[PDB]
DNA sequence: GGGAATGTCC
DNA sequence: GGACATTCCC
DNA sequence: GGGAATGTCC
DNA sequence: GGACATTCCC
C-alpha cells in the first residue's frame, strides 16, 4: 500500500543546538550530503500514492522506547515544537528547508515535555506510539479540543517524569508522519511514521569540531619522547588521543601515538604528551607526516598539522 | 543602653558558597581565626543586658547600601535563608557553627529579593535602609501589622528590579539583629543591628586565586623574545600578566614582562607568551629567577616557579 | 561559530 | 576542592 | 558525590 | 568487624 520513505537523512552531526535565549536566524538543519556550494536539506517522499496531503515533523529520543523529545522544532512551517508541510499536489518529495532545533534546557524539559504528550494527546500525534501504550482512546481524527479526564492526568504525569530521567538532550531524531485525505476528512489517513538518523548537538563536548589551535614543537626526533605542549579546543580526557600519521604511497599509512594519560589533558584545552618513534629509527633526511586529535568513541579527528622527523 | 557587638568576625575568603544541587555538608562559614586544627566560628555577644534574648542573621549586600541580599544561609538554626538562635539567659556570648551560604540562581534573585524586601516593610525592618529610601516608614520593633499600599509594593518592585540589576553575587554580608523580651514576655525590643565583614565568593572568578600549572621552558636566554607555553588555572584574558620578578640587593625587584596580548590566553587556562630581556643581557652565569600570574585588576600573584636565564 | 559566565557533579 | 557540563552572550 | 578519617556503640 | 553519623577533602 501506501507509505512514507526518507529520501535525504538529515546531516547526523555539524549543526547546533540553540537555545530560546540564543535567538534564531543561525542555520538551517542541512541534509546528509549537502555541501556549501550545493545546499542541502532532509528530505521525505510519499510513495505509493500521489496528490495533496500533510507531512508533520517532530523530535524524538534516541533509544529503544521512541518517546518525545523536550526539545522543539522553530522556523518555518513550525509551531509549538512540530512542523507541519503540505505534500505538493504533483511533486510528492516533501523538502524542509529553515529548519531549526530549539534547545530547551534541563529545568524546563518536564513541564515542556508534560506539555507535549497533552498536546499529542488531543491533536492526535501518535499518542499512544509516543506518550504511553496504556492511554486507550489513540482515536485521533481531530474531535476538536476534545477533552481530558483525570485518569489522563496520572499518566500523562508518570510518563513525563519517567522519560524525563531517560532523555538525552544531546540528540535527537526527527519523525515524520504523513496524512492523506479522507472521506472528505481533509487530512486524517495516518501512514506509518518514519524515524531518521540521530541528530547529535555540535555544542556536545563527545561531537564538538576537533582542532589543533597550536603547538609547542612542530619537529622532533625519530627517537620519540619529546614532550610537547598542544593547545585544542575543548576535547575530553577520557576520549581524546593524539595521531601522528604520514599516507605512504604504498598504500597503507603509518600511525603513531602521543603519550599521554587523563591527567595531562588540562582543563580540556591542552594536552602535555610525549611524541611516539617514528617507524625508521634509522632515517636520512627528514620525514614529514601530519598530527590530528582524535575522539576514540567516534574517532572524529581534526585538520592536520604538519611535523618533521629528523636522524640522529 | 544594651548593644550587640561581633566577637569573632566571618572569614572574609577562603569560603566556597553553594548551589541547592551541591547539598548540605561542604562545610560552615569558618570565623576569622579558624584554623586547619582550631575551628573556631563567627560569634557575637548582647552587650550589657543578661537574660533570655534571639538573635537572628540575615545576607546583606556589601553596595553602598545595606538592602537585602538573594543568597541564603543555611544550616543548624537556619530557616528561610534566616538563622535564629536563642542566647542566654546566662551566658551572652553565642556562636554560629555549621553555618553555610546558599548561592541563588541568577533567575530566582527578582523573586526572592522582592519576596524578602516585602517582608521588611510590612513588620518595619528599617525599610528606608534596606528596601528604599521612600519607604522610610520605620514600624520597626512592635510592628508586624501593616498591609502595604498600592504604590508602595510598586516602589518595592522597582527596588527589586534595581537592587537585582546591581547585586553582585559574589560578595554578601552577615547581619545579626539582637531581640530582648518587651513588657509582656516575647521578644521584642529590637537592638542596633550590625553587619559583619565582607565574606567574598571563593568560587567568583575575579577571586579564584592563581596558579601556574605547568610550563613548557623552565629556562631562558637573556636576549628575551623566546615563546613559552604556560598551562594555567581560569583566569581572565583582559586582566592577566605575566611577572618574571628578581629579588636582588636591597629589594629593587626586576620585573620583566612576559609579552602576549589577549588573543593568546587560550580558552582562561593557557598563556602563549614571548620572554622579556633579562636585567643583565652580559651576564655569564645561569641567573635563577621567578615566575608568576598577576592579576592586572587587583595584582594578586600565584605561587611563583624557578627560571634560569641562561647566557646566550 | 567562539568564548565565557553560571550552575552541576564528583 | 577540582573539574566539567550547561547556558548565556558576543 | 565519592573516598578517607575519625568517633561512637554494639 | 559492622552499622551509623559526623567531618574533611577533593
Amino acid at each position: 500500500g501506501p507509505y512514507l520513505q526518507i529520501l535525504e537523512q538529515p546531516k547526523q552531526r555539524g549543526f547546533r543546538f540553540r537555545y530560546v535565549c540564543e535567538g534564531p536566524s543561525h542555520g538551517g538543519l542541512p541534509g546528509a550530503s549537502s555541501e556549501k556550494n550545493k545546499k542541502s536539506y532532509p528530505q521525505v517522499k510519499i510513495c505509493n500514492y500521489v496528490g495533496p496531503a500533510k507531512v508533520i515533523v517532530q523530535l524524538v529520543t534516541n533509544g529503544k522506547n521512541i518517546h518525545l523529545h523536550a526539545h522543539s522544532l522553530v522556523g518555518k512551517h513550525c509551531e509549538d515544537g512540530v512542523c507541519t508541510v503540505t505534500a505538493g499536489p504533483k511533486d510528492m518529495v516533501v523538502g524542509f528547508a529553515n529548519l531549526g532545533i530549539l534547545h530547551v534546557t534541563k529545568k524546563k524539559v518536564f513541564e515542556t515535555l508534560e506539555a507535549r504528550m497533552t498536546e499529542a494527546c488531543i491533536r492526535g500525534y501518535n499518542p499512544g506510539l509516543l506518550v504511553h501504550s496504556d492511554l486507550a482512546y489513540l482515536q485521533a481524527e481531530g474531535g476538536g479540543d476534545r477533552q481530558l479526564t483525570d485518569r489522563e492526568k496520572e499518566i500523562i504525569r508518570q510518563a513525563a517524569v519517567q522519560q524525563t530521567k531517560e532523555m538525552d538532550l544531546s540528540v535527537v531524531r526527527l519523525m515524520f508522519t504523513a496524512f492523506l485525505p479522507d472521506s472528505t476528512g481533509s487530512f486524517t489517513r495516518r501512514l506509518e511514521p518514519v524515524v531518521s538518523d540521530a541528530i547529535y548537538d555540535s555544542k556536545a563536548p563527545n561531537a564538538s569540531n576537533l582542532k589543533i589551535v597550536r603547538m609547542d614543537r612542530t619537529a622532533g626526533c625519530v627517537t620519540g619522547g619529546e614532550e610537547i605542549y598542544l593547545l585544542c579546543d575543548k576535547v575530553q580526557k577520557d576520549d581524546i588521543q593524539i595521531r601522528f600519521y604520514e599516507e605512504e604511497e604504498n598504500g597503507g599509512v603509518w600511525e603513531g601515538f602521543g603519550d599521554f594519560s587523563p591527567t595531562d589533558v588540562h582543563r580540556q584545552f591542552a594536552i602535555v604528551f610525549k611524541t611516539p618513534k617514528y617507524k625508521d629509527v634509522n632515517i636520512t633526511k627528514p620525514a614529514s607526516v601530519f598530527v590530528q586529535l582524535r575522539r576514540k568513541s567516534d574517532l572524529e579527528t581534526s585538520e592536520p598539522k604538519p611535523f618533521l622527523y629528523y636522524p640522529e
